[PDB]
């Protein structure tokens, strides 16, 4: 007897920490101060989560990290990637959320920004597998993770994605994937990784966190030799528009799930062709919307703060279809593409944009009430 | 050299550190990152400084600290001052910007918020003098500053205010100079008179410096004795109608200086005739907006964030004339009010709301040379 039969699985992005991993003084990731989602839906009789999955790690080991957020049990990266990518193949261990999730106990997945594509890589493997570890563990014998020997099928009802870069975005390619930015966010995760502190950044499998009795100095010495420095196993890599193809190059449609997408807009168009962020967009964005919004590609222009529209709408070659507000959003197997949020920038979808009064509490309650009435009614229309 | 004959003195408000006194992350007080007002102002051949003064204590401490600040030698806040509000006499000591000033050499004076009223209560000194150190000196014999013998004329040219609390700012009467608020403002003097410290917050001269040798423990019990507790000479109270007022009755106009004022609103009535703060507003100043905008007396909403429009326009029953941005400002002994500023809240004044992309850098440029532009008019017509 909650209202919803399937629990919901909000899976935050790119930077994003929650709950008991998030710093003394840091925003509160599902809604800011503007709309508490988990504790306000949970209040309103509905069986709802928010995942902890690694910050600033690629979307196949948040992928896996989600996996076993839900099912529970130790993470298992697959040997072959470890060895491929050279980090340790095993990894948190979780309690797990639904230890009985399996084909026919289903759950929905609502992901913000970089979420929407770690729900699609987990889904994929969960149905098709995983062809590098089924082939790895014929060859090498030993264990393999259910999560990548294919076949899993009815385990996810629902996929909807909020602002997601489903087509990456300049503000990744340009910025930020760049050396130099690389460089800050490891140099932040090794420090993150010190023996004082409590907080999970999401690379220790990389060989960022500090042993009780070893020196900073031999700690900066060891974890200088760790190949995340110049791995493409990494968000940074993952959100440029090269990396979300690759993703749309190994992922297709479930015909049995419900897609949907939601996008924002908080650019505006200049004298001359090009977008520039509206007044309201958070301002740590601003740049980035001046990069995006000053692509050479027209088409590539509006954005909400760090994606570009043409990102968020659906994945570039998958099959879609444009919906009205009102629309019941139970088609299954295609993207129902919801209409643009005009002002919404990137965090304005989660509320944790305390400087833009434009954007209050009510709104964003009524815009997850939204999302939960699609996915009752889902469940309702199978 | 300079193209203007007398220097002109910027001269802070009430939360105010410059120059070497700032931490070291902080804003720059005049001009932020949108205008450099000191540099600019240098570069375009303005002979111009930045007082430093007292950030948290009275107008009279303030404006003890601006004549040392300028003339140069150490700071005497006078023996009867020192032995009724008890605190040291003897303050810190300055280089001095001029010490040539006397009778004949003159400046101009440039206050921003509680800098209006700082420059007002020095000018009075200088000459009227200040009669309980007349009275004292005068029944105890020893020294007394030239600061407080009064006679001493034609040392300032020009008095300029820009969003200052004339008429003071319910944002202080209800809040800030209230009980647990001067404590707050009490804790941060008592912690940065530490002595890991490098920052002077202004009011050592009640006992906040630790010594090399006294624990923080010891530190905290001394100090804990200071009338600054309870006491009503320190800015909080200055700010407050009343304090404000006590000042307005005890200062006159002189004939020979130039007076002029300038005013901001960022706030716009609701439907009951209330004042709520503008997007723009910058955000700290949002509830002090609100409590100003309910006010009672409906002439005392309109505001900038911290100061009502009717407290900045000028002190209340002292001659005015509102004059237009275009006619020479050039009248003397009449404070001139220059036409509201429209959009502008008490930071944008000087350029540190750096999350208001409509105030731009060219704009404050322009505001700036304005003020010189008048400056220079005043000399040509004496
Ligand atoms: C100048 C005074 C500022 C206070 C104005 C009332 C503003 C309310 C907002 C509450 C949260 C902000 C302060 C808490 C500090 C922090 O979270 O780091
Ligand atoms: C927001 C504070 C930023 C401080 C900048 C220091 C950067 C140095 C890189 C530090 C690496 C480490 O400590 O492991
Ligand atoms: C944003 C920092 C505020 C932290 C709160 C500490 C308040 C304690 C009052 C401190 C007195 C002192 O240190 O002398
Ligand atoms: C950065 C804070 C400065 C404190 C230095 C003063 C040292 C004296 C210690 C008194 C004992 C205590 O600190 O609790
Ligand atoms: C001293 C605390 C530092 C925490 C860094 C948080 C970065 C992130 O939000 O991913
Ligand atoms: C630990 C840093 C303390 C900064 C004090 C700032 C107060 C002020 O602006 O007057
Ligand atoms: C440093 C604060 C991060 C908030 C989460 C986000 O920006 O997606
Ligand atoms: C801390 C707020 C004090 C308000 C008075 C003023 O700045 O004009
Ligand atoms: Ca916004
Ligand atoms: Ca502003």
């Amino acid at each position: 007897q909650p209202l919803n039969k399937y629990p919901v699985v909000f899976v935050h992005g790119f930077l994003g920490l929650v709950g008991d991993n998030a710093p003394a003084l840091y925003p509160n990731y599902w809604g800011g101060n503007k709309f508490k989602v988990i504790e306000e839906l949970r209040k309103q009789g509905y069986n709802v989560h928010q995942a902890s999955v690694s910050a600033f790690g690629s979307n196949y080991d948040r992928a896996v990290q989600l996996y076993y957020y839900i099912k529970g049990g130790r993470v298992d990266y697959g040997a072959a990637h470890a060895a491929k990518y050279g980090h340790e193949r095993y990894g948190k261990t979780y309690k797990g959320i639904m230890p009985n999730w399996e084909p026919g106990k289903k759950v929905h997945l609502v992901g913000h920004s970089m979420g929407g594509q770690t729900i699609r890589l987990m889904e994929e493997f969960l149905r098709n597998g995983n062809k590098e570890e089924i082939a790895y563990h014929q060859a090498h014998g030993g264990e393999i993770s259910p999560l990548f020997t294919g076949g899993h099928n009815n385990m996810v009802a629902s996929i909807t994605t909020l602002a997601t870069p489903h087509n990456g975005s300049q503000a990744a390619d340009k910025f930020g994937n760049t050396e130099a930015v690389r460089k800050i966010m490891f140099a932040l995760n090794r420090f993150m990784g010190n023996k004082y502190s409590n907080i999970d950044l999401g690379l220790t499998q990389w060989g960022f966190k500090q042993l009780p009795n070893e020196s900073y100095i031999d700690y900066i010495k060891r974890v200088s030799k760790s190949k995340i420095w110049t791995s493409d196993d990494n968000a940074a890599y993952d959100l440029t528009l090269d990396g979300s193809a690759k993703l749309n190059n190994m992922t297709s449609m479930n015909p049995n799930i419900t897609y949907t997408t939601y996008t924002g807009v908080s650019s505006h168009t200049g004298p001359l062709g090009y977008e520039n962020p509206d007044l309201g967009t958070f301002f740590l964005m601003d740049t980035t919307s001046r990069i995006i919004g000053h692509d050479a590609r027209e088409e590539w222009r509006k954005n909400d703060g760090v994606v570009p529209v043409i990102s968020s709408l659906h994945p570039s070659n998958q099959p879609f279809v444009n919906v009205t507000n009102n629309e019941p959003a139970t088609r299954r197997g295609i993207w129902q593409v919801k209409p643009i949020l005009q002002g919404w920038d990137h965090v304005d979808f989660i509320g944790v944009d305390f400087l833009d009064f434009k954007r209050k509490g009510s709104e964003l309650a009524n815009f997850y009430i939204g999302i939960i009435n699609d996915l009752l009614s889902v469940e309702a229309t199978e």
